DNA sequence: GTTAGGGTTAGGG
DNA sequence: CCCTAACCCTAAC
């Protein structure tokens, strides 16, 4: 079963979800908006990635 | 349960 | 063996 790499539908409503509710607030964007099956860890871990390379907030 | 960084597994090069 | 990245662990909140 092949890892999923996340895509723009995730990518970008996480986006949409860092300016909306917050960076830091991952059970608010997890609450707001539905994603494929992603947790506070899941999210996070994603935009620190994301974050450390690209610099975005 | 969530948050935050450390760190391994998966993926591709 | 390096880079980016999804998963997983340790630690703290």
């Amino acid at each position: 079963r092949k890892r999923q790499a996340w895509l723009w539908e995730e990518d970008k409503n996480l986006r949409s979800g860092v300016r909306k509710y917050g960076e830091g607030n991952w059970s608010k964007i997890l609450l707001h908006y539905k994603f494929n099956n992603r947790t506070s860890v899941m999210l996070k871990d994603r935009w620190r990635t994301m974050k450390k390379l690209k610099l975005i907030s």
